[PDB]
């Protein structure tokens, strides 16, 4: 029994910022208006990156599949992390999850510490371990749920009521490996409901992209004036493109869905199989959590293969359908090693706590045939453990 | 007299990054890469770098004369960028009419964060060396700076700042283009673009470019490009570097065109003065000479009059359109103290001349009959 | 019980024309390429326009999808048909079925007839009002199944099995209103499977693109020549986007048919309405045959509403959620009146014939929530025909 | 002394149809319409039904390009050639065709191996000699397609001439397929053509990334007929294209007025160059027409045909030390192209009655450094003859 399903997702994502009325000629599709200026003097619009109709258009319809009343479209995840991160000031503390994407750890390590600013890396799944770190001088705590890739999962409701008792403090939460189709973290008490639009939300491997959703208006008046003081605003085609993507996340997520609890079942059950951790599967050991808080589950499947490193690159190369590549949440179906990929910014005795070992795969199941994708995860464990 | 046109310039700006055996098809146009991953079995993530974009910085670097060039969402993005080369403690040194966005982000954001923010008339060869200080570690230029368009001697500035210590000298090189002044050259640490204006020239992309020589410095800029994320979209990527192959003959364009209009508006007797670098008039005409190989289409200058004749008047154009921005091919008209330079203090406009009066002009690239009279018809108006 | 389901259409229309190999870079998704012409005399590119990357992959990823060796795509579905009928020659005549889109029906009688081809309009689903309409002048049979938009169904195998015992005969299969998730007309004998991409191979109301898929080698070469000599190529961006959307036909198809079947269900039993036409309903004349030619059905429903043209009217004035538009196979839901819309083109007595009446109205249902859509259309017929 | 350059090219190339009132955030820049479809009916509603008849992009370019001609209609198309076969389209079973001797390889090929087959009579005439055509002109001849200067012998027709001639006969079009020159150095329509064609794939757009025709017209009957076609017939182009295409334009007359004057260096460079036999280039006085050129033009584009010295090896092994000039096929961009027709352009015994030699060499003389431009020329025939 996960959360029942969000009311008019499939409508909303569909229409909303989609009137035709906007336009003179009444188009179904917003137009893609590329045009940096605007004939003034003589609607509000005036300089693109300041605001421009196809951006404005992507950003009501993301507010809406979040529940939010304001959303902020970025040049990239990264620079929406970037841009939020302008929020503080010099001194301010910021309390990171000890395990999360690796540029935003790579982020706040090596470039926001070197204004000023204090970052604890914490593990927020652990409840008051949060707590023996925050302080008064703490005003933004940054989780991400399920994480990137060991996928531990933090209970936002709780987590955010630890958070909001100290005063003023942003809690976060980087819901990209969810998308809102499946988990809406500021119903859940969480000040600021961030993606790396590159992945679930546009769907489509062709577009780099962050968003920003937020409902406090003094916390969006803020972002907003970020949004054009730093400049790190996504192209008009890039909004249009991921619009469009977005027109199809429902039966995307959904097929994500059914295609990940299919490939994690089948990882759990094979001989040559460690572990596997998906927050589908009742195994996991935030399970129970997920139900409570998500509508459903993603197609990130982790796992540990059996061996070392020599039987997880024997696995890989031997895949015929999943792409060896980095990123996720497009149609195509795409695995990789974070040790040496995605991951290996991070330095090892981080990746020992942490638990990203020389045998954990991260796959991404995409959008092709339950057949073909557990034939192929098949046989290529079958080439790596013979 | 002014500095010969740089070799090669037209021919680079065609070629260079463009060469068809980069792809299997060989074609003589480089594709647009919108993928943002890579089979691996040397491009990663499209965000790390990825075809197009490279083309791009590959080919903007050459005609910068420069050996390296990163490419950014837009100018505001690009500033934000190379700012965050320094740390906390280090001191700014900005030129004290410097474009809304640029004043704007340095008084406003960058302090927030352990970085002292010192405005200076760096036209004054002399003040900049009493505002220099052993914390100072960046010296951002404008010029022409926007919108009253003072030049500074760029070798000059150069000299001071590098005789002693690390300290980075850009110059926003936006009201020219690389076609007209090379900063690098005269000695600039890094050469930074708004995209946005002359350099795609097609009113249609957001876009901000640095270009830079220094090896070590050039690491630092990668680095934040792909930590901080502000990259610019393929498609973007692609339609800027379209817009480069016709830099060259637009802002030989805009120079005829934009000469035209200032010769025209100061002989008119109903205006008060007139701001072009071209003109002999210009404080600093003789350095712009020996500084560039000509100038763009910003035309800046006073209407005789009030406020009220400076709306009348542009209320009255008819060619030139009411609208922010610069460097189109299309004819732009805006008062700066009401519309771009409202975020900066109304006592910084009137010590930096932003009076009710300043109109400035982005003179595109229409017949200079045309635009004349437009000129012409609408002064009247605003004075019958 | 319809026909199961094509095997691995998913993956191929995932990754058919989409193998990293293909460029330097090994990009997962195409590049687009733009360019018109290519560096020769130092990669089979010449010109844009005889081929190109960014299109050859298109095809190919097409081709698959219809269990097609070749495919060639076009600016539009109305230049795929033109194109095709370049096959022929002065004398040749043309069988069309009869109630087809507007635009084909015209460009037969108003444009094809002036240059020495004859055209007949024959009911194809009656399988010999089709038999001695063929004569040995017979060089072309245009079917479309369902018909748009009375959604009338032909069996297409025995059509093909008529069609091909008279020698030299081309029998076309516009796919538009089924796609090839559901419906692959080379399988069941056609030579021709031909799209109208605007609709929902591309499915996201954003290209207008007609496909060509074949499988006879002298057919395509015939075709591929017609392509280069006429020009109607589509545009490389238009050629990514379709693509893209491919991608995704699997899950939008299958949306549609729920959403198009829960659509249907809900005016049959409604007290306004006097008559559904839906290929999933058991009420469906054809219906058997779709479940035995088809492996699921789209979001097309018509249906007639009680009434008069006012009803009609008032009924698609009232929608709040349906879109009153012209077009179908996009994500979101239309409504229109054939009559006055798009086969007002076709004459009025033969849309009395077909029963293009007025009260005659078509949706393309999309892919919004179940319930919202039953509601606008609940509302819209109470304001028609109130308490 | 050419004709004086046409009036208000360069405003019109950038204003016309560019509007900003004709959107509701009076962009500077007309926004691109993807949209296929449009909504109708509502209150106070007459505007857009469905894009392939019509749509904004699109209407914006074909205004624009109208008023480049002097033209009061034009419509654009997928291609050059589809626009040619919606011409012919304007005809029916029985009537004949006059066309050029010398043509572009599609356009002749396209009468012979197909319009030929649906009742139409083809005849391939000299129309730069007066009286071979009217020798042509039948009662049933209702369509004269010239193309002036030629691809790739560059003969220039008399277009007033010939259209005098040709109206004499009552109901016949007369087409100019006015690739070649561009609206900014020949108006057909000006000079009495019934049609101005282009390939908009070539000077027109400019930046060899878009294929695309177009056909400006002023009769009314004439465009009502051919607007009729280009929605029955449906060989539209995307509005994306057309969106480039009018970007194109923009910088149409900067871009003309460089090619000639490069192409003039480049022409008066091998002319007087050892191992050049023969230069064709309508600039030049040497042409046969040059006092007919400057008499029906504004200028020259940077197309310019020589013969090299010698023959087949020696030709070539010019173009492979060819290190600007790229090459390829197709012509008019900002690139420097060179290419061997009888290989290429009309590989498709006409060599000789056109004069469309084994030696013959097109140059399409790009916007590089002109300094740069005719050293790669002296270079490369240095290593011709060395």
């Amino acid at each position: 029994g996960f959360l029942p399903h969000f009311q008019h997702f499939a409508t909303q994502a569909i229409h909303v910022g989609q009137d035709p009325e906007q336009w003179t000629s009444r188009a179904v599709v917003p137009p893609i208006s590329l045009s940096t200026t605007f004939k003034q003097g003589a609607s509000g619009f005036i300089y693109s990156r300041l605001g421009n109709p196809t951006r404005n258009c992507l950003e009501k319809a993301v507010a809406a599949l979040d529940g939010a009343k304001y959303c902020l479209a970025f040049a990239s995840g990264m620079a929406a992390t970037v841009t939020i991160t302008h929020l503080l000031k010099a001194g301010d503390q910021i309390i990171c999850m000890d395990d999360v994407y690796g540029g935003t750890n790579a982020y706040f390590r090596q470039v926001a510490s070197e204004f000023g600013l204090k970052i604890s890396f914490v593990d927020c799944s652990k409840i008051k371990l949060l707590e023996a770190a925050i302080t008064p001088e703490t005003k933004l705590v940054w989780i991400e749920t399920p994480t990137n890739p060991t996928q531990k999962v933090i209970d936002i409701e709780g987590c955010a009521h630890i958070v909001h008792k100290h005063g003023d403090i942003i809690l976060v939460v980087d819901n990209t490996f969810m998308s809102p189709y499946f988990q809406r973290p500021l119903a859940l008490g969480a000040d600021i409901s961030m993606y790396s639009a590159t992945k679930y939300m546009n769907g489509h491997s062709d577009v780099v992209m962050g968003l920003v959703s937020v409902n406090c208006e003094s916390l969006h008046n803020r972002l907003r004036f970020l949004q054009n003081s730093l400049g790190a605003v996504p192209s008009p085609i890039d909004c249009y493109l991921c619009n469009r993507g977005l027109k199809t996340l429902h039966v995307r997520m959904e097929r994500h869905f059914k295609n990940g609890m299919a490939v994690a079942q089948f990882l759990e059950s094979n001989p040559w199989v460690e572990k596997v951790i998906y927050p589908g599967l009742p195994s996991h050991p935030q399970h129970e959590l997920v139900k409570r808080q998500c509508t459903g589950c993603g197609g990130m499947v982790t796992f540990y293969i059996k061996g070392t490193l020599q039987h997880a690159e024997i696995f890989l190369k031997n895949l015929k359908l999943f792409t060896l590549a980095v990123s996720l949440g497009g149609f195509e179906s795409l695995a990789e090693l974070p040790a040496s990929m995605t991951h290996a910014s991070v330095l090892k005795n981080d990746r020992d706590v942490l638990g990203i070992s020389d045998t954990l795969i991260r796959l991404s199941v995409g959008l092709e045939d339950e057949e073909d994708l557990l034939e192929d995860l098949d046989q290529a464990l079958k080439a790596a453990h013979p």
